[PDB]
């Protein structure tokens, strides 16, 4: 079975463009520098992460969507809140991205999780800004596609991660969306041979990204079902370096961050109870997992500026190209 959407390759003047980012980098890293605290579920600086996040988004004309609620865990009743903007509400089919903006409450210490996730936080973020223009313009075309972007909260474990103890956030958005009743004739132009019967079915592709920030990520088709949006991604990264857009320490080398394989390897992650709805997920995450992962060495001085911004021009280039920007 063929993707519902044709995808049409973006053109060279376009991939060009966003692929030469230029002194936009401290913008990216001002953004960062937000995320850059620890963000325990509960606390004062996660809900201050959340603020900012949601008036980022707010300021930039997207309609911002707080999904709050307490949940038992095995430290007690906790409060937890995701955040799901998108561009265009009535728009049918949403493109998605993903993260999760707690951190981890580590046993030893204070934990930044720099990759994990405050990088993709970021990049959310810096997509939203960096092609706002395109997006607002994108947005009045009326084609029932549009970008929204859902930063999970409760992602972690707070003991062992189980079942019940971890994504806390997803499971619960899963929940709530696949039980909110719709159908096309409500929403603005459904694809001809689409079936919608609640929220769940509008996510038309979700992009989950998680634990970048380290130098040289692998990453691999983790699902048959969205071989052709993974393709993309490879693709877009082969043009980039024949472009020699990507920034790498000597001439003559290549990224391979986008491995044209598929690997057997199973990764427990906010995609999973969206997965059991039938909602194609794209899992951008290494494997294997950086070396510093769950470790306090995870924080901001580990992070590899020219493997983010490399990867801030593939993302910018995926969302260019998926929404034809
Ligand atoms: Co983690
Ligand atoms: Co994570």
């Amino acid at each position: 079975l063929k993707w519902p959407r044709d995808l049409r390759p973006l053109a060279h003047h376009d991939l060009l463009y966003m692929g030469q980012i230029s002194e936009d980098r401290g913008d990216f890293n001002a953004t960062l520098r937000n995320f850059l605290v620890p963000r325990v579920v509960g606390s004062q600086k996660h809900r201050e992460v959340r603020e900012f996040i949601v008036r980022s988004l707010k300021d930039l004309d997207w309609d911002v969507e707080e999904d709050c609620f307490d949940g038992q865990t095995p430290h007690g009743i906790k409060p937890f809140c995701n955040v799901i903007a998108t561009l265009n509400p009535s728009a049918c089919h949403r493109l998605v991205l993903a993260c999760h903006y707690d951190s981890l409450l580590h046993k030893e210490g204070t934990f930044i999780g720099a990759t994990d996730s405050a990088v993709p936080c970021a990049q959310l973020l810096y997509l939203a800004r960096s092609l706002n223009g395109k997006l607002q313009n994108q947005k009045t075309r009326g084609d029932g596609l549009t970008l929204q972007l859902v930063f999970f909260d409760g992602e972690e474990a707070f003991e062992r991660w189980s079942s019940h103890d971890s994504l806390y956030g997803s499971r619960h958005l899963a929940q709530k969306w696949h039980e909110d009743r719709t159908s096309a004739e409500r929403l603005e132009s459904c694809l001809e041979r689409s079936e919608i019967a609640n929220q769940i079915d509008r996510m038309e592709v979700m992009v989950l990204l998680d634990l970048l920030g380290a130098e040289n990520p692998r990453f691999y088709s983790y699902f048959g079902e969205t071989q052709p949006v993974y393709r993309r991604l490879v693709n877009i990264e082969s043009r980039l370096n024949d472009a020699g857009l990507m920034e790498l320490p000597r001439r003559r080398r290549r990224t391979n961050y986008f491995s044209n394989s598929s690997t057997v390897g199973f990764i427990e992650d906010d995609h999973i109870p969206f997965l059991k709805r039938s909602v194609p997920i794209v899992h951008i995450i290494p494997s294997p997992f950086p070396d510093v992962w769950h470790t306090l060495d995870d924080n901001e001085q580990n992070l590899h500026h020219p493997t983010i911004s490399n990867l801030n021009k593939i993302f910018k280039a995926f969302v260019s190209e998926y929404l034809q920007l």
